[PDB]
C-alpha cells in the first residue's frame, strides 16, 4: 500500500474509513458475488451514531494498478447521490480482508428475491412503484451519463423503507447470480441486453432503457426469467425474428405499452428515463 501513488492516496483521502471507525462481523456471509463475501458491519459516524453497513471484501485483486483502478472507481462512486442509488459510504484499506467495500445495509436484499418471496404480498401497485423507483435511480444515472450495463431486478436493492437502489454499479459491480451471466473476456447477462448490445457488444443509456423493459418484465411477474423456454445462446434470433416477452396476466396494458417501447429496434426510439418516469407515475396513480 506504500507502493501507491501518494497524489492518489491524497485524493482517495475523503472515500477512507478509518478501522477505528469500523466493526466488521466476519463470521457469517450476508451476501455473495463472484468477486467477494459480503459481511454485516456497524459504521460509526461522527456523532457516534451506528449506521448498518454492507462490508464487501474484494478477491482476485493481484496487481497495483488494480488497487489505484479500485482507488479511482471509488472516488467518483462516492460523487453519485441519489435516493434510488446505492451510496458509498467508504472503503476502508488498513483492515483483515482488505480492501473493503462499504455499502449501506439493505434490510430487504435484491428486489427479484424479495418479489418471489411467497410469504408477502406487494399488490400491482407496490410493484409499479418498485419500477418507478428503479427508473428514478436511472434517471439520475443518465443525467450523469453513466451507463449500467446490468440492469436487472437481481441487481437493484431495498432498504428498511422499502426504498429501491439501483445497486451493482462501481465497487459494488459483481455477478450476484452466475446463472445469467454467459462469458474480451466479457461476462454478458443476454436475456436483459439490448439487441444492438448482442449483435455488437456495444452499450448505451439507450440499451439500459432496454434491459429497463425487462426489470418491468420481471416485476410484473414477480420474478420469472425473462424467455425461459428460449436458451441463453438463442435469445439474438428470438428477437431478430420480431418477439418479444409476452404480456404477463396482471400487467396492465398502459404498462406492456411501455415495455414494447423499451424493446424498439432502433435506441433512439426508446424512451428516455425522464419520459419513463412520468409516464409510469402516471399508470401508478392509477390503482388503488
Ligand atoms: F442474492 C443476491 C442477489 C443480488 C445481490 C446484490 C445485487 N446487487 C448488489 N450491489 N451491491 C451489492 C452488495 F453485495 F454489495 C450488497 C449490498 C448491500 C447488502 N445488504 C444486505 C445484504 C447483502 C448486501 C449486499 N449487491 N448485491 C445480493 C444477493
Amino acid at each position: 500500500l506504500s507502493a501507491l501513488n501518494p497524489e492518489l492516496v491524497q485524493a482517495v483521502q475523503h472515500v477512507v474509513i478509518g478501522p477505528s471507525s469500523l466493526i466488521v462481523h466476519f463470521n457469517e456471509v450476508i451476501g455473495r458475488g463472484h468477486f467477494g463475501c459480503v459481511y454485516h458491519g456497524t459504521l460509526l459516524d461522527n456523532d457516534g451514531k451506528k449506521i448498518h453497513c454492507a462490508v464487501k471484501s474484494l478477491n482476485r485483486i493481484t496487481d497495483i494498478g488494480e488497487v489505484s483502478q479500485f482507488l479511482t472507481e471509488g472516488i467518483i462512486m462516492k460523487d453519485f447521490s441519489h435516493p434510488n442509488v446505492l451510496s458509498l459510504l467508504g472503503i476502508c484499506l488498513r483492515s483483515e480482508g482488505s480492501p473493503l467495500v462499504v455499502l449501506p445495509y439493505m434490510k430487504h436484499g435484491d428486489l427479484r428475491n424479495f418479489i418471489r418471496n411467497e410469504t408477502h404480498n406487494p399488490t400491482v401497485k407496490d410493484l409499479i412503484g418498485f419500477g418507478l423507483q428503479v427508473a428514478k435511480g436511472m434517471k439520475y444515472l443518465a443525467s450523469k451519463k453513466f451507463v449500467h450495463r446490468d440492469l436487472a431486478a437481481r441487481n437493484c436493492m431495498l432498504d428498511e423503507k422499502f426504498t429501491v437502489k439501483v445497486a451493482d454499479f462501481g465497487l459494488a459491480r459483481d455477478m450476484y447470480d452466475k446463472e445469467y451471466y454467459s462469458v474480451t473476456g466479457a461476462k454478458l447477462p443476454v436475456k436483459w441486453m439490448a439487441l444492438e448490445s448482442l449483435q455488437t457488444q456495444k452499450f448505451t443509456t439507450k440499451s439500459d432503457v432496454w434491459s429497463f423493459g425487462v426489470l418491468l418484465w420481471e416485476l410484473m411477474t414477480r420474478g420469472a426469467p425473462p424467455y425461459p423456454d428460449v436458451n441463453t445462446f438463442d435469445i439474438t434470433v428470438y428477437l431478430l425474428q420480431g418477439r418479444r416477452l409476452l404480456q404477463p396476466e396482471y400487467c396492465p396494458d398502459p404498462l406492456y405499452e411501455v415495455m414494447l417501447k423499451c424493446w424498439h429496434p432502433k435506441a433512439e426510439m426508446r424512451p428516455s428515463f425522464s419520459e419513463l418516469v412520468s409516464r409510469i407515475s402516471a399508470i401508478f396513480s392509477t390503482f388503488i
